[PDB]
């Protein structure tokens, strides 16, 4: 099911999770959610879930090098697109 | 880079992982969870995100998650995974 939410940015410019997919494979997935940082203390987004758009953009056809760098550029707070596992 | 597992089903038939993908769209299967004190968890071969390309030396291609998941359920004893490292 489609839903959004926007995470904080941690000290290290981080929201805390690894990305894969973005490939023959065109859909993004979140595959980590790391411990003790702003998705993990969230609680809204898990491994599995598809990520969409990032800030109100989409994400389709990019690699997922092109989808960290786009992520890690967006300072403060980000808004992660999502379709839930 | 290509791989595969043969991993020993437990007492309830398991080996202990979820699965990711096969929608339309979104073709490529994956695995979303390695749940602790299960053969996949004990073995240590694959990991969340690795993507499922191959059960028992036959395709997953163009297969939904709930087929491969019978797939998986449907071989007794031991199964092998064939996968891409993530
Ligand atoms: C979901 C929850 C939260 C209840 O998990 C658990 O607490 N535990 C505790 C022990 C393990 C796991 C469990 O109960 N499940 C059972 C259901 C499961 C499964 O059938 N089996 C897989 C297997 O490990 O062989 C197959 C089939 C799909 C991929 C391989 C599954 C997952 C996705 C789909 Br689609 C269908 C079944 C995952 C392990
Ligand atoms: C990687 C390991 C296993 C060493 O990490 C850790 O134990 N720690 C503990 C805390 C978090 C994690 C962290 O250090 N990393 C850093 C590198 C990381 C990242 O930069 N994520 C970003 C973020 O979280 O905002 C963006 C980029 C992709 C989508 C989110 C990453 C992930 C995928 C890609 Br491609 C590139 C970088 C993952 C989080």
């Amino acid at each position: 099911v489609p839903g959004k939410v926007t995470l904080q940015k941690d000290a290290q410019n981080l929201i805390g999770i690894s990305i894969g997919g973005g490939a023959y494979c065109p859909c993004l997935y979140i595959v980590q959610v790391f411990d003790n940082t702003p998705a993990a203390l969230d609680g809204t987004v898990a491994a599995g879930d598809e990520i969409t758009g990032v800030n109100g953009r989409s994400i389709k056809g990019k690699t997922k090098v092109e989808v960290a760098k786009m992520i890690q550029e967006v300072k403060g707070e980000v808004t992660i697109h999502y379709n839930k596992l």
